């Protein structure tokens, strides 16, 4: 590192992420789970997963990403399924796409934001909720696999 490296979001493409600027190269295959991940609120009960889709037993095998209603049981897609992985500037985010879309001016499908933060210790890590449902949802993962 020589703290000169340009803010900048290289994109990898199923299931992995490689960065030829900083020459960091992961792949979250491992991190996946067929059975996915699940994340609880109040309001909401996601079920994550890395790459792929997500299994629920509620939610369509090509969805990445989706949403449960606990008040309301009503459930989203967050983005329908894919394994693209980014990293910017030494965070691996996750990002899905084709969500189930809400009222908003530019119209957008629901989308699916992780950012992988390896705070100290951690194992392929748990998705938290941040807040925003306003239209980006960010989730809060911290794993250890997002430490070089």
């Amino acid at each position: 590192e020589a703290e000169a490296e340009f803010l900048s979001r290289t994109e990898g493409d199923n299931c992995t992420v490689f960065d030829s600027q900083a020459g960091f190269s992961f792949d979250l295959t491992p991190l996946t789970k067929k059975d996915a991940y699940k994340v609880e609120t109040d309001k909401y009960e996601f079920h994550i997963n890395v790459c792929g889709p997500v299994s629920v037993g509620a939610c369509p095998p090509d969805s990445g990403a989706c949403q449960v209603s606990r008040s309301d049981r009503k459930s989203w897609n967050l983005g329908r399924s894919n394994a693209k992985l980014s990293y910017y500037d030494g965070m691996i985010q996750l990002t899905y796409r084709d969500g189930t879309p809400y009222n908003n001016e530019k119209r957008t499908p629901r989308a699916t934001l992780i950012t992988f933060l390896c705070d100290r210790d951690a194992g392929v890590g748990f998705p938290e909720y941040q807040e925003e449902d306003n239209s980006t949802y960010n989730f809060r993962w911290y794993t250890s696999y997002a430490c070089p």
